[PDB]
């Protein structure tokens, strides 16, 4: 089969050494039991990881067979842009949107961890995500999609690993007496992904509804919603050309990753794009998350902008439509497959392309923020005779044969029951 | 033909009396040119009024043959209200959404002052609408609905008008020239149409990209983004009963229109709600404004956490889709029409009659506020044995079949050409 | 779990006995085993069906504990009817329809079928179905629907059935065995899902795409294919009620069961509605199928064709696209589920409510045939001055600004490099 | 103004001459009032031309400045193909489709003829199309964007030539008068619009629904639903690479104008194709048509039935809806817009790319026809242990949190009133 349910002794198995209890203990007990541990590590330009080095070095402490970092960061952000041109984001309450930043994540942690594998005769791939959630999934896909004869052993889910190892408490207690002065980290009241697009939090208490985000300790931003903590208002400039991010306050930047690494800086500060929402998940059942993605946020308003101030109502509607359901099949995890690929490859040609132009915003707390100023050399908004009264009275004019079909359709529905009354008395309403 | 392009001397013709020089000046002129003109003032609860009973009296007293207030507040409100269980807003910017308020007016406004003239056997329709912009299009096809017969005449539109009564100044004169002590008002930078579901502001200086939000004077709310006025964090609970706002801070209200004003003034405390859209109007031109719903966004926040918590994924997408196609349907003067009232009575009855619960808001400035507790006896959403992992490793599995063709895909699409890599090496690449 | 994968011995199980070796083998070895099974046969109209009575008589000579016959004809043409109302077909090739036929089927057997077991106290079901079909989750879905507790076991999915009874040939001889002078009948080349609304054919030599319809002997009408049959031309009304089809050549009926037996039979004269799909199951892997459904067909072409004489563009597309959507929900199973039923219900509304009218059809062989006449007291399609040459040259006029913006975006494309040339200097082209 | 209501006397005026004396008559008459007429026909490989070096001719015998032939039937196919490989084909009865040959015709013919005139220095155009139909604000639309400084004088709206020249009668005596023996053709009951990709009859004795395809004499194919022509059943291959039409019964073309002209031989033996449609016009008004287009229809069903046993229900369902909504663009003269090429383009990279295969037919009357093989070295569709029966008793199990969350939504409906009853007795039943 594709995923092995236990142990597979003697085999070189790869796994995504986050660093971490769980993936720590599960290279001395996979060691231990007789397998070929090999750790990669994904530099995802974590906001909350500060050593990236030190992680293999802890992976080759632990019994690593081998120790490797993968610097995902360039790719990262080009698909996190990718995602800001297709407004590829479909859950919203409200209006505040979730940017797919965990999927993002996945999409190219998951095809460059397994590749690299690929190049060292790595033939077996595991993570530690839950087999409730929407990630073992997301892995599953873009690690078979990169490798055909990848196989998955997950020893979190190994009914053996489990017995022995069941929670933290047991697992730290593992290390110990495998010899490893190990001393285990304070734990939160929720757990947490992140990479340099944005950070997602829920599980343990996120998952009371009466819990809110004034448990969280943002790692993106600052605690705006602490009517204590001082936030200045602060103009900031976004210019795109051609679509793409190219400066931030009139400054532009070596490379991609150091312009979405300021656009965090910028919108932290005031904590701009943070969300709660609860979601339907893969396996069709509800999640609550609260999120950060800063930077995600300020490209995403700025982009919106001109693409108001530049685009007609049917493109517009078709990058909404498309957009969404971009959106949910990227956090599907099939952000690669046609169905996705032709969306994105469609919007990136013909609504980014024309996207030149520059914002500015006034940022204040959370999503309170106010636009000041617009330009764009492709604008079709134009403040300033084209058209004369005539000619409008002639266009109105040509709606009076669909007013007439829809008024006998008014009445026709009144007489079958379905309005109490039409529109000859005044606002139709529909039977209740 | 439907719309006559010169004074029907002789005849009745009801005008939209809102008051205000251009109305008062066409009374004048049109009893003066030789036509009977009747007067009809719609009660929209607009935020900016104070005195209503006033108006026809000074209808009367320019000439009118006869002066009527129609009260449109519950209808008004009861639109508003459908509007938000099917989330019928289609302008947004990054997320920030302009409620249709106006859109919503006219259709109340064009059907219920046409009906009353109908009443008063008046065949012939005037409002202040230019030639220009989208009301003129609403008004035209809510009046042709409500009344077949009906005839359109615009002074405002008259060459013969426009001639002698140029602008304000001109207008202004007019009335003391016609033996009124007038005073003409203070003039803003920007004009207004406001009801009792938002205000919105555009045109003059407002045209202009570099204006912002900054030269408004809020009229449903403070002005948030001007440091210096004091605005206190504010908890405020919204409870639904299949799909109705019902309460405010768990207190009911004897009708609509008063849940709807008490919506308005928490919402106004804080100033959430506002929003700048740079828009498409119905004749495919641009156009940009501020709008003001400090009410109507209180309760889409509420309802859309709500229904995040109740409706499955298919069932969301197909609200946030036809949503916005009824929101543009009701923009384009065609919320009556079969394509609309489709949409917007299918989102009624299966989405809006779930939509049972109360949320708990912290409101801070503009659009910065938290989620604190969200609560439904009709939750999918729990926090708390019915899959095990076996069973998710098979549900997995079934999934090999499509990855293959996929990937087999990506491999094609690499060929073509079309992507610089698949997924072989790591992340596909779309040729560039 | 609610999948039981080995005989329950000593609980009473109900299992869909269409009749046949696989069933009729399964209850005699349910029984040997030490099972209580109970026979439910559901009466679907089936064209190759003679003598339903004396199939529960066959279970109860098998050792069924008792055998029933649920009648579900009156509900299967409701629901045939509502699908042809709402357009619920999405498998389409060249235009030619898929009719949905099994899965409506599906709907109405897996609920009632399971309601009745409910109603005897029998927990756990049972039918022939495959793991590899759609089938098998339909009946799932449905069943657990209808009772929440139920639990599924199917002999045919149990290790130890399949050891023991391996195929046909082992089952016959098993019926031998168990003492009953069994006759197996003639294998077709293709297996066969039928009721009154379809028959589909499938699997065996209709997996290869080089065998061909001329393989197929269809039971809902004639070979029109063989050049040999004689199919004389013939002239056909169809005549709808707001929607609901009421009259076949001028005639009504007492039910609408006779109507749809009525429509089958002169379709079938014709081979009407035949066609030969390559589809996708609902676990992502093509199948393919050869499919009758004459009378299903005959509804279907003169309902829209009435449908396209009375409704407004945005109203048709709003049929289309709903009805592909709701078409696939059929087919997955998911008939009953919110986001189908809101489809459903709203073009049953405000689509189907006003489709009051008559076709005349000349049917000729299979998909070949003419339309005669239409007609409607609702057409707004009328043969026969509204509007006048100089209306539409502002309502011309009014498109320029628009016009101007895409000439524009076409320079801005050729620029780019997306278009090889604008329309500059004729028809542009996207490069290759 | 863009339309020139009047006669611009001594300027140069391209007219698109088709000939016959609708074209004849107004060069006659333009230059006889002061107008310096421009004659440019376009060659559109029209099925009932035989002498089209004739036409330019002639239009020099009356009176033409300058007369002029642009050959368009290498971009009309190449549009057509592009039609073809994005299904964009939005007016279907009953699966019966128009493959919007006029619509695609006028994309060509619009921004050539324009683009020539361009090049002989002629701003101003006109051609014979009503003020009532769709091609008048094709050609509008096609002249503006290839021309930006384009003007429009139609003699055919002209109140002056309407005055003198009524109709065909006037006309015929007119070139009389002028000095020409003129001999007007035999009038048909209805009119034609013809082009290489398909022929579309409609108005006079069409515009009545009790009129068929029998007054019709087609020209492009046989008269199928007459008993008495003998139509031979024909085996028929068609073959793609990469989505594009390479061969017809295994052999190749020097040119794809070859190949469109042997694929509409090979139709119009059958009279495959021909359709009957009530559509919407632009103006929101209904029209009655009779269309042919045997090669296309060919080149359709072909294609499908590769992209049915090549791409996933997804990437399906986006060809579909993409493919209807860019028939409706081409539909309305918006083929080049940036909302239809968003959707062209993706659909002939992601989708068409993919179609390389062969289909072979067995082809008898009209559109009855078989499938006879379908073979591509890209199926997905494989008549061929990848899952296991348990692999689906897990993939089945988690869907029961999702059924629990209908089956409770069945109940709330049935509660709020919405349903008679819920799935608990059987099939659920929506309230009448
Ligand atoms: N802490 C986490 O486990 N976050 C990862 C999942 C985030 C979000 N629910 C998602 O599926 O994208
Ligand atoms: N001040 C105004 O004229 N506002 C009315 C129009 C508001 C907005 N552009 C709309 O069309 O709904
Ligand atoms: N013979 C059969 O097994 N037919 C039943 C399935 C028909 C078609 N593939 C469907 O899923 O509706
Ligand atoms: N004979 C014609 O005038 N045909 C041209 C119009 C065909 C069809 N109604 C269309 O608009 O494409
Ligand atoms: N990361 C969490 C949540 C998810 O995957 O959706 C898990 O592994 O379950
Ligand atoms: N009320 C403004 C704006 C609009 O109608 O869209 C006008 O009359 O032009
Ligand atoms: N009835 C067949 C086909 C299907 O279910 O889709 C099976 O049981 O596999
Ligand atoms: N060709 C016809 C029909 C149409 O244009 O739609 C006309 O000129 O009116």
């Amino acid at each position: 089969t594709t995923i092995l349910k236990h142990l597979p002794v003697g085999q070189r198995i790869g796994i995504a050494f986050s660093g971490g209890l769980d993936t720590s203990a599960a290279l001395l007990w996979m060691r231990q039991k007789g397998a070929v541990p090999y750790a990669y590590t994904a530099n995802l330009g974590q906001p909350d990881e500060e050593d990236y080095d030190a992680i293999p070095r802890r992976a080759m402490e632990y019994g690593a067979e081998n120790a490797r970092l993968i610097d995902c960061r360039k790719q990262l952000v080009a698909e996190g842009i990718a995602a800001i041109q297709c407004g590829a984001f479909h859950n919203t309450t409200g209006g505040l949107t979730y940017f797919n930043t965990t999927p993002l994540g996945r999409a190219v942690t998951g095809t460059m961890l397994v590749a690299a594998m690929k190049e060292d005769g790595v033939n077996i791939w595991g993570d530690g995500s839950t087999y409730k959630g929407n990630d073992i999934e997301r892995f599953y896909r873009y690690g078979l999609l990169t490798n055909a004869e990848l196989q998955i052993y997950k020893p979190w889910l190994d009914t053996d690993f489990i017995d022995e190892l069941g929670g933290r408490h047991e697992m730290s207690e593992f290390m110990i007496a495998c010899g490893f002065d190990y001393k285990m980290s304070v734990e939160k009241a929720y757990s947490t992904d992140s990479n340099m697009l944005g950070a997602t939090h829920e599980a343990k208490d996120l998952e009371y509804l009466n819990s809110s985000v004034k448990i969280v300790n943002p790692i993106m931003g600052v605690k705006f919603w602490d009517e204590s903590v001082k936030i200045p208002a602060e103009e900031v400039t976004v210019r795109f050309e051609q679509g793409h991010p190219v400066a931030l306050n009139g400054k532009t930047f070596s490379d991609d990753v150091e312009m979405m690494l300021e656009a965090n800086r910028i919108g932290g500060r005031h904590g701009l794009g943070m969300s709660d929402q609860i979601e339907n998940r893969i396996i069709e059942a509800k999640s609550r998350g609260i999120y950060e993605a800063p930077g995600m946020a300020l490209l995403h308003i700025a982009y919106e902008r001109l693409l108001t101030g530049i685009h007609n109502e049917d493109t517009i509607e078709q990058y909404h439509a498309h957009g969404r359901q971009l959106g949910r099949l990227l956090y599907q995890g099939r952000w690669f497959d046609s169905q996705a690929l032709m969306l994105r490859d469609s919007l990136q040609r013909w609504v980014a392309s024309q996207i030149t132009g520059e914002v500015t915003l006034e940022l204040r707390r959370g999503n309170d923020y106010s636009i000041l100023n617009t330009v764009s050399e492709n604008l079709t908004y134009k403040p300033e005779s084209v058209f004369s009264p005539d000619d409008r009275i002639g266009q109105l004019t040509m709606r009076n044969l669909d007013i007439t079909d829809t008024r006998e359709k008014l009445f026709g529905y009144a007489k079958t029951g379905l309005l109490s009354s039409s529109a000859a008395s005044g606002v139709p309403q529909v039977e209740n």
